């Protein structure tokens, strides 16, 4: 069984790389890992919105919603 999802591109992986420098500033407290992590996601991010692939598009806002919740965490204690 074949299928196929388009390209109707609604997300603002904007929104997410808007503050994918504060959350890199907030990591610096931090093990590499988690700065290392933003570093290598907003690569992935731009060149995604570049080529407008979609899978692409929602790894990268997947990994960073995720990257930004465990960030969240670690500092609120």
């Amino acid at each position: 069984e074949s299928q196929f999802h388009d390209k109707r591109i609604a997300e603002e992986l904007r929104t997410l790389l808007n503050k994918s420098n504060v959350y890199a500033l907030a990591a610096g407290s931090l093990n590499p890992y988690y700065k290392r992590t933003i570093m290598m996601n907003e690569y992935r991010a731009k060149a995604a919105l570049k080529k407008n692939d979609f899978v692409s598009m929602a790894d990268a806002k997947v990994a960073l919603e995720k990257i930004y919740k465990e960030i969240d965490e670690i500092i609120n204690r």
